């Protein structure tokens, strides 16, 4: 950091008045002030010495000097904030490269994307509330998204205070959000209140500045919200306006000289904006607009804004100096009388020179019906300015569109950027696609899709990684991903602490969200051009669906691969997420979106089933390689897709696989009839589908297929269960005996085979899930829980029967065992048509049956201990009192002692016989009426899993299941689901199937959106749009002067000239206030040029409009008038008397040659524009001109005036040969407009044009070989010609005049 | 919409001797 | 001048069942969350004793709307930052 504190006194300077030139007008209590009077009795920070000449009116160029700067550093405001702010005091003239290097390196500010420079009224500013509203939302909203750089004046007063407050509260209300809208303020060092505390000679790395709004006379104090501060010094003290040229010069160098990413350059776009102002504002706008930054003014705002906005669409000649002060004094009605005529003519000149350049200006218009934003104005003010500034620029085409993404302006980007003239390739829209996605903008991604971006080519692997790196942090999924990634333990060695984000991490959280049964989606690498996965679109849909981006995922699902699995996966993920949401609004929309996706899956499935039944049957059992090797139906069962499974066709599939090999239609009793008889099946008493078995009778295979049907297996299993329980009851009843009979071991081994089958139910799963999860799921089964409870009770009772002393208890323990089997017979009526719902109902009602049982129990035991206590004495009878008391309590609960008996019996009928029954009335009416509807769908949903079990269950009865058990156990000892539920299909068959359903999807979609158009709100919206188009349709029912001469800021000479409007230009019109300074250059009293810059002496005697020897002082146009022995401009008035930097008075004759040739293609034919052709000129660029220009020289020598342009450029001896070849054609001669024109020393030219028609070998060969170019210049090159090509505008007039001689384009 | 059509119907409806 | 004028202005507007007026002037409140609660409580305490078959109903519905206003501002400021909004109650 100390490199900065060493670097600033090395680098930057600051101004110093060195001599006491005591002011005539003594200041207000500053009577000792030497025309600046900064800090002394003098204007001196040293000895106010004579310095060998006490020069009266000490020149700011000659008196004031530069000194190394030490006043830099950091700052904090005393108690007003807590953060620190950087600040630098800087010289008046400083190279902007220095300041840019400072702000980049030693302050740590990266390159921006947008530069808004806001300007307005400082001390006397008043605003209506409507104007105040735009600053709070419009400026902050457009600043905060793009990552702007708000640059403004640093002051606590007026508009800068409004920007300072409106950016502060955003930082507080952001709730610890990352990033701050960076703000840089620039003010003059002279008009600072307490800056004497700021000057520290060493590096003031801490500092304290206390603001005080009391001592503000001439000066003003800083604002406390700006994040960086720049203080331009001038050496003066109370001057206002030494910050405008530095800000304007710096803004351009930042915008157009720093970003060159893949090409020549790319300019960061830049907008100046105004609210309300005065004389500082007009000078700022006028100095800005000459540098190419556009300016938007806001209507209905203030004084200067309205007087600019009224004169917007007016022609330039129509401005009258009367009209200016007329419109001025009404809006400036407070200080309207404070205006003088010189101020009126200055403001008229400035408003004239501003509204000339109609490209670089826009009005906001204050449309005030929507009062939309600043953004709609700023975008058009970019686009009009960008085209005019350059036509070959490509940075604006891709840099601008991205900005147009971030404010959601699709009509603008469609109409303006996507008209023509870009010639883009589609893959070039890839990065600006990406930010349209992260910012959740559906309209722009729909427009990119309709313009031709391919999703399947777009989603690379690293693109997907970057997509997951920038999730919305407000969502639940981001918090869950962070809780996983922070708890990621296997990342030991890296440069940082937080390692990375890999795809197996989000795969790992997705597997835990989705369920155990799937495989991991993304593989972990066990370690190119573009890594591409199995499908991009699934992962894109995942990214869209985790962030609840509704209309986006609704769009991108239309390009899915196999949509039926996809909508199921998204509905399951949404249901698994929305339960854990813990937000009262996110869960509801998260649920409703899943319901909509259920509807989508249902709607596509009912289409493809209605197309062809048996083919669509194959669709459900198909394993999807995409979704982690699963099929859709188990996924739907996981999602509780209650509306989906209840469709008719899927239930028909379930019934078909339920009825086994034979036909489905046989009823229930005929199944029992062929169950009773063996040889009936060989006869003609039953049905078969698959008519090969129905026609060709192979009764072994027919009986095999008959036993293969799970209805048969279910019926034989329930029959064996019935016989088992009946024989168990008979043997338990009469055959109980201490020695083991054969029958007790028989029912024991029957139960043993049953529990081996139940263990086989635990040990099957080829889907290698959690074995703990497998045992938990089987333990989550209610009937399996009752089964293992009965097993535990049986094995307790068996060893109690083993004890010969506990024969009576153990036997009756087995009695309870019989009860624990007969409840299993309630398992039957799930297969009933109607009764299964009632099983669901009682399964619901048990939940509060339990917690009502607890309260009835404690009530009845309270009444029982009361009844025991009342009507007896205290006795210690353990088995006499307690048993009789329990008998009396059961007799009560199965439903002078007269007064107490009536009290006990009335309490008994009171609380017991009334209340708790009514509690059950309310509770069971509630638990009935809450569920008395959808239970039929729940039974249809619950139908599946028993069919699943019995297809999985073998066909042997539990007396004979051991034959299967031994074979399966030895098969798994020495070494797979059925194909009717899950099967890897053939790939070419699968491709045909996928193409079929993906064809049907668009057929679904058309009628879907068609019927969705028929909701009445849509017709209301359409009618409103119709009548708005109707009301729009029924609402549908200058003087050419030397304007480059009158322009201010005489080049390379810091002087000024007088404001001259469009009225007082020529010598015919009288201008009574016309007093131009007799201005001469420093080199106006010099060598071979005429010494008549100080021609008040009689030295002015050279020839006027005649050739005074070598000085051909005679115009090509005509004879100039002479007044006071000096020539006047024949064109009019310029505003500066004298010679200037020109050689002599009158015209200074020069020749401007131009070379032209045709621009050929790769073949050699002429390249073609829309109508005309392409032209090339050879131009030069000097190292300190920063501009291309024509190689034209002053005609002070006769023939070597092109060599006076191009002795060092062209050649030495061959230059005279090409000068002999320079006999060409003349286009224009005479007076030329130029900024180096005074009223006396103007420029006249002759313009010759030489041409190459053939672009092979001829005259051009001599131009090639002769070239001795690299002498004292930077660069020369040939160049394409177009109206936007860089050059001096004066030379651009020559090219636009000489382009008609060959028919090139424009 | 009613205000729009009322503005529309308003717009379509929009379409001496000096002595002593 | 009192501690705040606007609270008493809101009281004057709310006791006379001036609906759209109090709906306007609540937008310039100081701490709106206490304010809408106070007005809903006052409306509920008044509307029971109203003894008019039309004033009580509108008096209740306005209080319900103010409940909705308080809920809507609270669910915003809680969603901005949780633990700071915890201090508000
Ligand atoms: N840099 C300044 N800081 C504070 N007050 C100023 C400044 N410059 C002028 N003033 C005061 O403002 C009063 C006039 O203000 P306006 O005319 O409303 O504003 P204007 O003079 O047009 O100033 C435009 C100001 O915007 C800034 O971007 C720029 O620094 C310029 O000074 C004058 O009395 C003057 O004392
Ligand atoms: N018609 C014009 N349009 C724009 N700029 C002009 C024009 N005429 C002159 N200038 C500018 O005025 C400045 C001074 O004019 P001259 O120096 O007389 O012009 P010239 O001799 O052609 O250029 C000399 C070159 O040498 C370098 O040292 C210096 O940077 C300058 O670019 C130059 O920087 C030039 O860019």
């Amino acid at each position: 950091q100390e490199s900065l504190s060493s670097w600033i006194p090395e680098n930057i300077k600051k101004k110093e008045c060195v001599y006491f030139v005591e002011s005539s007008k003594l200041s207000d209590a500053g009577k000792v002030v030497c025309q600046c009077g900064y800090t002394h009795e003098q204007h001196l920070e040293e000895a106010t010495k004579p310095h060998t000449f006490q020069g009266t009116q000490w020149d700011p160029k000659k008196h004031v000097q530069e000194m190394p700067t030490d006043a830099f550093g950091d700052i904090v405001f005393t108690g007003l904030s807590q953060k620190v702010k950087k600040y630098v005091r800087v010289s008046q003239d400083t190279p902007s490269s220095v300041i840019y290097h400072l702000m980049t390196q030693h302050w740590g500010l990266d390159v921006p994307n947008l530069l808004i420079s806001v300007t307005g009224g400082a001390k006397n500013f008043n605003m209506k509330p409507r104007l105040k509203s735009i600053f709070r939302r419009g400026l902050v909203k457009v600043a905060q998204t793009t990552g702007a750089w708000i640059i403004t004046g640093g002051s606590h007063t007026g508009v800068m205070k409004q920007v300072g407050e409106a950016v502060r509260d955003f930082s507080l209300s952001s709730s610890y959000k990352e990033g701050e809208l960076i703000t840089i303020g620039v003010a003059t060092w002279g008009t600072v209140h307490r800056r004497e505390g700021l000057i520290h000679p060493t590096g003031s790395f801490p500092a304290e500045y206390i603001l005080d709004e009391d001592g503000q006379g001439n000066l003003t104090c800083l604002d406390s919200n700006h994040s960086h501060f720049i203080l331009v010094d001038d050496g003066t003290h109370g001057q206002y306006g030494v910050e405008i040229p530095l800000r304007t010069r710096l803004e351009k160098f930042i915008s157009e000289q720093t970003k060159e990413r893949g090409g020549v350059a790319i300019k960061i776009p830049i907008v100046c904006v105004v609210l309300e102002g005065g004389p500082g504002t007009l000078h700022t706008i006028d100095n800005a607009t000459t540098n190419g930054t556009p300016c938007v003014v806001v209507e209905g705002s203030g004084r200067v804004a309205d007087v600019i906005a009224q004169v917007a669409n007016l022609p330039v000649s129509d401005i009258t100096i009367s009209l200016i002060q007329q419109k001025l004094s009404v809006f400036f009605q407070e200080m309207f009388e404070t205006f003088t005529e010189s101020r009126i003519v200055e403001w008229t000149k400035k408003i004239q020179d501003i509204v000339r350049r109609r490209q670089l200006l826009t009005v906001f218009r204050e449309g005030k019906d929507g009062q939309q934003d600043v953004d709609v104005a700023i975008l058009q003010a970019l686009l009009k300015a960008s085209r005019s500034q350059d036509h070959f620029g490509h940075e604006n085409w891709d840099h601008q569109l991205k900005l147009a993404v971030a404010w959601n302006r699709v009509d603008i980007a469609r109409s303006e950027i996507f008209m023509d003239e870009w010639q883009w390739k589609p893959s070039d829209l890839h990065p600006t696609m990406t930010a349209a996605l992260i910012s959740n903008k559906p309209e722009f991604v729909k427009l990119f899709l309709e313009n031709g971006v391919q999703l399947k080519e777009f989603v690379t692997w690293d693109t997907l990684l970057y997509l997951y790196e920038n999730l919305d942090p407000s969502c639940l999924f981001h918090s869950k991903l962070q809780k996983v990634l922070v708890e990621d333990p296997e990342r030991p060695a890296c440069a940082p602490a937080a390692p990375r984000l890999q795809m197996h991490h989000v795969a790992q959280v997705l597997r835990e969200l989705l369920g155990d049964f799937t495989q991991p989606l993304y593989p972990r690498p066990r370690h190119g051009h573009v890594t591409f996965t199995m499908d991009p679109i699934r992962d894109l849909l995942i990214w869209a669906i985790v962030q609840n981006r509704r209309e986006l995922a609704g769009i991108i699902w239309a390009q899915s691969q196999d949509c039926i699995a996809a909508a199921l996966a998204c509905s399951k993920i949404l249901k698994e997420l929305s339960k854990e949401e813990e937000d009262t609004d996110s869960s509801e929309e998260m649920l409703a979106l899943a319901e909509e996706y259920e509807h989508r899956a249902i709607g596509v499935f009912t289409e493809c089933y209605r197309k062809d039944e048996e083919r669509a049957q194959k669709l459900l059992t198909r394993v999807s390689e995409a979704w982690g090797k699963t099929t859709c139906l188990q996924l739907a069962l996981e999602a509780k897709d209650m509306k989906f499974v209840s469709h008719g066709g899927i239930q028909a599939f379930l019934t078909k696989v339920w009825w086994g090999q034979l036909s489905v239609d046989n009823g229930l009793w005929r199944v029992t009839l062929c169950m009773l008889a063996f040889p009936l099946l060989l006869t003609g008493l039953i049905s078969f589908r698959e008519k090969r078995l129905q026609d060709v009778g192979t009764p072994a295979a027919r009986a095999r297929a008959f036993f293969t049907a799970p209805v048969v297996v279910f019926h034989l299993n329930i029959l064996s269960y019935f016989a088992f329980l009946c024989l168990f009851a008979y043997v338990l009843m009469v055959d109980f005996q201490p020695v083991p009979s054969w029958c007790e071991c028989a029912i024991y081994l029957w139960l043993f085979s049953l529990v081996c089958e139940e263990m086989r139910q635990l040990f099957y799963d080829p889907d290698e899930c959690g074995l703990m999860k497998k045992a938990a799921l089987y333990f989550s089964d209610f009937w399996n829980k009752l089964d293992v409870g009965a097993i535990l009770l049986f094995v307790a009772g068996l060893t109690c029967r083993l004890i010969p002393a506990t024969l009576y208890p153990g036997r009756v323990i087995l009695s309870l065992d019989f009860i624990l089997f007969c409840l299993r017979l309630m398992h039957i009526f799930t297969i009933s048509k109607t009764l299964g719902p009632k099983i669901i109902i009682v399964k619901r009602m048990m939940k509060d049956v339990f917690f009502f049982l607890f309260l009835l129990a404690v009530w009845v035991v309270s009444f029982g201990v009361a009844k025991q206590a009342i009507l007896i004495h205290n006795e210690r009878r353990v088995d006499w009192l307690f048993r009789g008391a329990v008998y009396h309590s059961y007799l009560t609960i199965f439903g002078f002692p007269e007064w107490l008996t009536v009290l006990l019996l009335c309490l008994y009928l009171l609380f017991t016989n009334i209340l708790l029954l009514n509690l059950l009335i309310a509770m069971f009416n509630y638990t009935f009426q809450q569920v008395q509807e959808h239970t039929d769908q729940i039974w249809k949903f619950q139908r599946h899993d028993l069919i699943e079990e019995y297809h999985g269950r073998p066909a042997a009865p539990p007396p004979f299941i051991l034959l299967s058990h031994l074979q399966l156990f030895i098969k798994r000892v020495v070494l797979k689901r059925h194909k009717q539920l899950k099967n890897k299909l053939e790939k070419n068959e699968e491709a045909a199937l996928l193409s079929w359903e993906i064809y049907l999807k668009e057929n679904y979609l058309q009628n879907r959106q068609f019927q969705q158009k028929q909701r009445p709100e849509q017709k209301i919206e359409d009618i409103s749009n119709k009548v708005d188009a109707m009301v729009d349709l029924l609402d549908l029912d200058g003087d050419s002067y030397h304007v480059n001469a009158r322009h201010l800021l005489y080049p390379n000479c810091p002087v000024t000239r007088f404001p001259v409007p469009n009225e007082k230009v020529p010598w015919e019109t009288e201008f009574l206030i016309y007093d131009p300074p007799f201005y001469t250059a420093e080199r106006k009293d010099a060598a071979a040029m005429d010494p008549m810059g100080d021609t008040l002496e009689p030295l002015s005697t050279i020839q006027y409009n005649v050739v005074d020897g070598l000085r051909d002082r005679r115009s090509f146009h005509g004879p100039y008038t002479v007044q006071a022995g000096l020539p006047l401009n024949p064109m009019g008035r310029t505003g500066l008397r004298g010679r200037g930097s020109l050689s002599c008075f009158g015209p200074n004759h020069t020749l401007y040659p131009m070379v032209t040739r045709w621009r050929r293609n790769e073949d050699g034919a002429i390249c073609r524009k829309s109508i005309k052709k392409m032209l090339e000129v050879l131009v030069v660029k000097l190292p300190l001109s920063e501009h291309w220009a024509l190689p034209g020289g002053s005609r002070e020598p006769g023939e070597m005036l092109p060599r006076k342009l191009k002795r060092i450029l062209r050649q030495e001896h061959w230059p005279s040969f090409e000068n002999l070849l320079k006999c060409g054609m003349e286009v224009y001669k005479g007076y030329m407009d130029d900024p180096r024109n005074t009223d006396n020393a103007w420029i006249e030219t002759v313009a010759v044009s030489v041409h190459f028609q053939d672009q092979n070998d001829v005259e051009l060969n001599r131009l090639n070989s002769n070239l001795h170019a690299c002498d004292s210049g930077a660069s020369i090159r040939w160049q394409v010609v177009d109206r936007r090509i860089p050059l001096y505008a004066n030379h651009k007039t020559l090219l636009q005049k000489a382009a008609a001689e060959f028919g090139a384009h424009y």
